[PDB]
């Protein structure tokens, strides 16, 4: 499994940027996607995919230990829709 | 909707890197995630989320052209699992 440092070293190798500049850009990528989604804005990235949000419906159930009802409210959640290039690469 | 150029301008603003260097890093980010995923490896990015692949199981389906029952092969698809920080930002 790759971590952020593994991704950073490969970003540096692919671009010619230093590992420290690559790290700044990689962190900023995640931060920018986070901010657009926090503002309720979709982020479409040609050749990769689309980051967006979706409404996860309310759920109701029971605590198996107490028998008490648990109501989980409807919530906005992040979502990613892979583009063609990314789907083709993994299939 | 934000596109890749909108994201690159914000990566430049956040890091102090030129838009040209931000563009190189943003494109390399997507390429590195794609390669890891093409190798069947997961990429965990702390404070953002995890890119991975998942197997969609072989099943019985219907041929839309003939109307007849068919056997649909298992397929590997990309997937993204948002971390806590990203979920908290959008809720």
């Amino acid at each position: 499994m790759a971590n952020k440092q593994d991704l950073i070293a490969e970003v540096a190798a692919k671009t010619g940027l230093t590992k420290k500049d690559s790290e700044k850009a990689v962190n900023a990528f995640g931060e920018v996607v986070t901010e657009f989604l926090a503002k309720g804005e979709k982020v479409q990235l040609i050749g990769f995919g689309t980051f967006e949000t979706r409404e996860r419906a309310a759920r109701e159930g029971r605590n198996p230990q107490t028998g008490e009802a648990i109501k989980i409210a409807a919530t906005v959640v992040p979502a990613f829709k892979a583009g063609k290039a990314l789907k083709d690469a993994v299939k």
